[PDB]
């Protein structure tokens, strides 16, 4: 199975790429005027160790900029530029009008660097959490970059982690606020179940068995314990995991370092 | 002078907020349905030391969700949640319908956490270079998060750094590419000048004082070097600061850690 | 609990209303020009028996046209315009500039008529199956009107039916296609699970208890048949209701009759 | 002449198709991930008697999903699946990546089923109204589905009826409200004529000859009688038509039943 | 009757204003940052003789920038900044935050200057033809500024001219092309009528009374000639006005001079 | 260097063209229905003396309308139709479906006529201002047509003039308002420099040397004198230029006459 097949042949994600280009060229591209449209060739280099992610998104940038791209690595490949190659590894070869290449450059790399960065941070964490014997799952959160949720969630998947619920319409998540308001957790879950129906899971954030009792009771599919159903623990920082089904943490995607890339024309 | 005044009373940045809300509620807000619309109070907490930023953007989120907000610190205030008596500082008091607070919560926090992160990274870096006699200035780059350029460049400013050119339409930045293409740094600058006009500057990435001077006479406004005019050094990070007018780095905005925030109802 | 609370205070659904107004006034509103802006009163009448629905959507239309509205019945009220003394029931009192009322009129009525239609069809069908001992539940499908999914699924809910998965991102629904492709119901479910994660369910359309069980063990959350887990029957309409957890049909929302409404000024 | 030539080679109607796809895939298409991109072949079946409509719109769905379509029937063709063929008739053959076919499926059928449904209801009515000897015209209304006016009006045309005015900017339509406000029908029409000019027709809703007098008087092009100019009668229910030029009725498009379709991959 | 009532309370024209503000502030408004938000007063001056137009559009700009405006003249007032005591007439008093006034200034002026220009050119031309016994009417064309059709056609109306058909969907206008294609003016009109229906007119560009009459009998509503029905002459400009129902010219709206305006703070 | 290379291979300017087409065809294109899709050929004529401008924009109209265009003149070419050729000169040959040609016609010409019109007015002015011995620069303003700034600024460049700052985010421009508010011009420029940074120029509108003193003082890059730095004079009307670096005037783009064009199918 190929991860890039998660993206619909057409949809709003492609218009996003268009909007990212417009963000970079509000009026005219002066540099492209001087460099002209002569056919050039360029190398796209990875300059740091990590997992390659965000290929389909970057590919869409190149398509709209009408360039031809030859990827030398599949998405998900671990790159090690430090051994040494002048510090870099070419992961793609670009061909097309000079101005088009230089126009597509910044946006494409800004995509790859962050996407690869999240996959690398994602993989590092689950790998590290799984090396302790913990066979549960490591998940993200909804603490994504505004307007970039599609790409960031996608990067979590390639990094090997669970994306968790995508948004507020995906899985009901009731925490203390919701419960106080409906009153009973069995009522909170009752109402939640009334609208979300059977096709969506309901998770409840509990403190004591009491809550996690009526919660399991009412029919909640997931119980979060904070401090025929699943258990979750939100926080995951360091050193330990203990047979809980899910440990959620924004560390795999929010505020993670980026994986540097560069693009240089042949001559 | 107030930074938020940099943002136009109306414009695309506000629709951005709207699209960020849509990103999180593609269809229904089940949690909002259970929680209902009773008036509530909530505290917005800063959970980590750093410079507060993203206030007007978080405020626009609160406005669209029809809430009332009381900010306790001006934007740019160096927060220090050190007192551990809680390790948090209430940065704002929020009031409104229960479902509205919970709907605005994630989106607003994702804004504040990242904006404050960048403001912080930008401030600790410009001061870090300030504590070495360097009296020039630190600048950003175009390596910003796709679709979030306006917010990130805004953070850099509050952070104390120079944002540098905003996009591919805000300066001309010519490299070897544009010089090889035009024939000479003078031909490239002549061309760039032919389109950008007197109102916009032109920067040339010279790699020799020999050419740098023909660039300086070609009409350039800024001269760059890297591994009647300004001078810049572009690249990496440590130790090294000659008296160059500007030093740019994506370190003040790209791949920076975020500043933890949270929101809790009074109950 | 109030259904309209399912809709976010702000989001794409409100721009939808705006685009619906544009659809009706591409350029000028001549009738509005003749009628002017004198304050007027109007009665919104229900002309046929059925469950009232589409109130928050009609209300958003009235808000954008800057009108004041007084609703006489809660959403979901079974209206019966039988008294013929008029055969109509005033469902709302509207006041505002004459041109504003007439501009909002068609759009708001088209909303109410269709939303009430679906709520009605959905209610008479779920009860129709309820009066045969069946205590499971009736669900909708993805066979919704293009661009009107949010409104139609909303109607189903008020109507008393389960809306079923919202889109191609809200459950995984695997068929022979996905099984042939992956090799086994278990391979398909393993793959679906690899991307949707723990937060979202997976339904497999088994056509044999032999496989249905490998689907049930593969990790499925729902098992479908058609001409620790739930069970569904998908298809047609009459007479027949075994104790299957769910029965889906596009009959509750697609091709349903509408519920006649009208609006008249006081004069 | 070909009906599909009414749609501009490019325009907002194509972006609508894109928006309908996004409505179905807010985030990821999990099913498409498992089924992969293997080239498949599929049959598009009509499962109910009626007129085939909405071809260009469905074709646009397939283009954006990058599929190849072979239509075995021209738009407007009467299909009779009941005789018998296993109940179905293949009207199109689809070829393309498996995931693309399955992605395009739901939206394309949701289009065809409703479009064909309106054309069939439209044709049935005029045919039935014309079999009484009435040689006038049968027209629709503005009681269309919000956001789907282009397709629904189009379906009326293929069904053989008149679409009537497209929107509030097409033809002025003054009913009692408008007249009371300008005062005289000759004034109401006077003002209306002042802005709409000569390129657009003015229709007035009358009660007594008096109104339909000054109406014809002032220069109204169409007179609606409700209960060098044209006459209209809005309501048309059943059994009779009497030499009036136009009988308008929402029965040909609003709340009509749908014509079922299905799509199944070859193997 | 008030012209501004031609514009719907809400619709795409208001988003247009918003996009016009974005066009002018792609990122930040530095000038707004220096000037701050102190309440100020300003005078909007008309600097050249002509008919005032574009008031509701300028007002929408002032609304979005959260300002209060006091208009001194009704739209359509023939302004004459002749008194030279100043050569200007205060057309409106504006109050609000300093940055808001300065942000709204250019956009609002560009609106007023062009709208007033067209209203003026349209008025001096229709009267110019009026002072030659001609009692028919002057009309516009489709040769409008891209993206500004609504504003320009609006100006024509206030200017006193007929706007003519609004777009390619508001009349059918058939030429030799459509006749050659269909075979006869009658076949073309029959086809046009088959799709536009009774509600919309059909104009045929006849170049012979011989055909003009078959067009007139084919069902045409308007007959055009150029270098139970109306008659039009399309083309140029001078001296010549037979008793033809309509004379169209792009002179009343395309390539017209603008009417100078300015805005100044009280200080 | 080619001017059309200033436009990004993809960006919002292409969506604008799409929006201009939709503005012309809100619903159906009746004329295109009758004329059908037969392959035709057409000539695009220039009917007035002037400079050809707006080629890339017009080309984009033809691409979206799927036509093939053969340009017989490069953008910037001076056309002289008066000598005589029947008054016209073919500058492009169009080939494609009849309906597509007729659909693209109006929008393409509305573009060319205005663009060529601005370039011609632009060239005429600088040429005339440069024939006096003045070797400074002639610039435009921000008094552009709302929503058409990209094309109008572009036309100024081809006409030979300077576009001046593109928008409110391009170059800071402080006039009396701004100065009064910050107080000192050295403070006004100080604050301005605080946010705009080094990459953007600051221009100050002065009255007396005093202002133009502290202005040069604080570090203002351009001084406008109204009545290592540049001088500007805004107003330029007629007869004289005196060794100032820049004379700005909206005369080169606002309210300029248009250069007529026409398109006629071969037969
Ligand atoms: O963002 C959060 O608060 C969050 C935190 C942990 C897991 C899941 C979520 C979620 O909301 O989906
Ligand atoms: O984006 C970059 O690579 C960049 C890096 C350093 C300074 C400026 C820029 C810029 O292009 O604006
Ligand atoms: O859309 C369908 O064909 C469908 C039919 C019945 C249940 C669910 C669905 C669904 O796909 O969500
Ligand atoms: O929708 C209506 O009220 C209506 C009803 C009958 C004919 C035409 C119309 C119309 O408005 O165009
Ligand atoms: O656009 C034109 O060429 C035109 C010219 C004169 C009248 C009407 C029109 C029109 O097409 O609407
Ligand atoms: O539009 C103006 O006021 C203006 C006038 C002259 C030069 C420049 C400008 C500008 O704002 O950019």
């Amino acid at each position: 199975p190929v991860y890039e097949h998660l993206l619909p042949v057409n949809g709003a994600w492609r218009q996003d790429v268009t909007n990212w280009l417009s963000e970079d060229v509000p009026s005219f591209d002066f540099g492209g005027y001087v460099v002209g449209s002569d056919l050039k060739e360029a190398n796209l280099y990875c300059k740091q160790d990590g997992m390659l992610c965000g290929v389909p998104f970057a590919q869409e940038v190149f398509n709209q900029c009408e360039l031809q791209v030859e990827w030398l690595f599949k998405e998900g490949s671990f790159l090690e530029p430090s051994k040494n190659d002048s510090g870099k590894i070419v992961v793609a070869k670009i061909t097309g009008p000079a101005k088009n290449i230089l126009l597509a450059e910044r946006t494409a790399l800004n995509i790859l660097s962050r996407s690869s960065g999240i996959a690398t941070a994602s993989h590092k964490i689950i790998s590290l959490a799984r090396s302790t014997g913990y066979k549960g799952t490591i998940a993200g959160t909804r603490k994504t970059t505004p307007g970039l949720r599609r790409l960031e969630k996608y990067s979590m998947l390639v990094g090997g982690c669970d994306t968790h619920r995508y948004d507020l319409s995906s899985m009901v998540m009731l925490k203390d606020n919701h419960i106080w308001a409906t009153g009973s957790i069995t009522n909170a879950v009752k109402n939640a179940r009334a609208v979300c129906g059977f096709a969506v899971k309901i998770e409840v954030e509990c403190l004591s068995e009491d809550e996690a009792t009526e919660a399991i009771e009412a029919g909640a599919d997931v119980i979060m314990l904070d401090n025929h159903f699943l258990l979750e623990c939100s926080g995951g920082l360091n050193l330990l995991c203990d047979d809980i089904d899910i440990y959620s943490t924004s560390s795999i995607h929010q505020g993670t370092p980026v994986i540097d890339f560069s693009l240089k024309l042949a001559h």
